[PDB]
């Protein structure tokens, strides 16, 4: 259905803002938060069908999800966070939400000009965090 071609692709991490003050907004701890902001990741986002997988490689962690849209899956996040997690797409931009304990937070991935940033918000401390093609 050309559902998502424009993410689609490897993409490199070239810019992390605000990290580690929206991963303790988050609750992430100390040795988790060093070591996981120097990671610069690869992320894979391929489309089989209705099926979207995101693929995050580094030496922090290799995670994978796969996923329809608007449908609800349990992920286990790279921060070992336990997760209810829908991702959509608005406007073009891939709208993950995440959702524990009473608490929310989400991850938007929006293509702008040759790149894909993505912008992590909880409650009122976002991060930017900038990726080129690989
Ligand atoms: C540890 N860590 C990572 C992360 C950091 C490094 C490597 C893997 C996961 C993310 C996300 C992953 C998706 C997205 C991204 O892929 O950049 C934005 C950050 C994240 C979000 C919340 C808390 C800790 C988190």
């Amino acid at each position: 259905s050309h559902m998502c071609d424009a993410f689609v692709g490897t993409w490199k991490l070239v810019s992390s803002e605000n990290f580690d003050d929206y991963m303790k907004e988050v609750g992430v701890g100390f040795a988790t938060r060093k070591v996981a902001g120097m990671a610069k990741p690869n992320m894979i986002i391929s489309v089989n069908g209705d099926v979207i997988t995101i693929k995050s490689e580094s030496t922090f962690k290799n995670t994978e999800i796969s996923f329809i849209l608007g449908q609800e899956f349990d992920e286990v996040t790279a921060d070992d966070r336990k997760v209810k997690s829908t991702i959509t797409l608005d406007g073009g931009v891939l709208v993950h939400v995440q959702k524990w304990d009473g608490k929310s937070t989400t991850i938007k991935r929006k293509r702008e000009d040759d790149k894909l940033v993505v912008e992590c918000v909880m409650k009122g401390v976002t991060s930017t965090r900038v990726y080129e093609r690989a």
